[PDB]
């Protein structure tokens, strides 16, 4: 099926989801000198003291954290939303190479590596029905820049190990997410889509200003994943970012001055 690579990478996309060609594609180039001021965009409101994280997967693409959304344990609001949003999951894309792995880009610059926490708007009940909605899903994105090692991030980097090739999962409870918060919550929103198939258009992003460091030594242990599953030619799972996408006709609005 779809892939990272040069058969199979995000240029043939279209070929299965013609989405991919759509209005309101994920990721875009942010252009900090014409992205709107407005001053009407309330302050995000981040609750997730109570999260539970269950467990994290190789799913082939990424990896994935799964937590437990049967309950207002972890959300998201304020900020562009309206209503409440609950975490499910979270995942990265990151590079080869710490020059590049972002998907989003801040004046054309590339980060080592981009976190997206994924979100569904609780009005619609579940994930599956969120996905059929213009304002069903929330993703807050955080840029990963290489610099000093996140505390916070090393139960992730450890855990790896356990699981290398796709298919593979592991008991991955009590991580707390808020160790991966910058200082600040100021932030740029525009209405895009999911940045792997099936791209379906119906996120809020919010992509933090901040971007958290990171060592050189935990961004190397994500690029030691592996894309193929176990008994298969190691395949290393690098460079599991889509390009920048047309804007067309969307405005990115900005929490800050
Ligand atoms: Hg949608
Ligand atoms: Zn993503």
């Amino acid at each position: 099926h779809w892939g990272y690579g040069k058969h199979n990478g995000p240029e043939h996309w279209h070929k299965d989801f013609p989405i991919a060609k759509g209005e309101r594609q994920s990721p875009v180039d942010i252009d900090t000198h014409t992205a709107k001021y407005d001053p009407s965009l309330k302050p995000l409101s981040v609750s997730y003291d109570q999260a539970t994280s269950l467990r994290i997967l190789n799913n082939g693409h990424a990896f994935n954290v799964e937590f437990d959304d049967s309950q207002d344990k972890a959300v998201l609001k304020g900020g562009p939303l309206d209503g409440t949003y609950r975490l499910i999951a979270f995942h990265f894309h990151w590079g080869s190479l710490d020059g590049q792995g972002s998907e989003h880009t801040v004046d054309k610059k590339k980060y080592a590596a981009e976190l997206h926490l994924v979100h569904w708007n609780t009005k619609y009940g579940d994930f599956g029905k969120a996905v059929q909605q213009p304002d069903g899903l929330a993703v807050l994105g955080i840029f990963l820049k290489v610099g000093s090692a996140k505390p916070g991030l090393q139960k992730v980097v450890d855990v790896l190990d356990s699981i290398k090739t796709k298919g593979k999962s592991a008991d991955f409870t009590n991580f707390d997410p808020r160790g991966l918060l910058p200082e600040s919550l100021d932030y740029w929103t525009y209405p895009g889509s999911l940045t792997t198939p099936p791209l379906l258009e119906c996120v809020t992003w919010i992509v933090l200003k901040e971007p958290i460091s990171v060592s050189s030594e935990q961004v190397l242990k994500f690029r030691k994943l592996n894309f193929n599953g176990e008994g298969e030619p190691e395949e290393l799972m690098v460079d599991n970012w889509r390009p920048a996408q047309p804007l067309k006709n969307r405005q990115i609005k900005a929490s800050f001055k």
